[PDB]
C-alpha cells in the first residue's frame, strides 16, 4: 500500500462511508487498487 493512496482511503471514508458500487467503481480508477481493497479497509474503520 503506498502512504499516498492510504491517505486517499482515509480522505475519502471522512467524505462517503457507505461505498455505494458507483463510487467503489470509482475511487479504484483515482486511486489505483482493485474493488475488494477498497472495501475491506472501510471496514477496517
Amino acid at each position: 500500500f503506498s502512504e499516498e493512496q492510504k491517505k486517499a482511503l482515509d480522505l475519502a471514508f471522512y467524505f462517503d462511508r457507505r461505498l455505494t458500487p458507483e463510487w467503489r467503481r470509482y475511487l479504484s480508477q483515482r486511486l489505483g487498487l482493485n474493488e475488494e481493497q477498497i472495501e475491506r479497509w472501510f471496514r477496517r474503520k
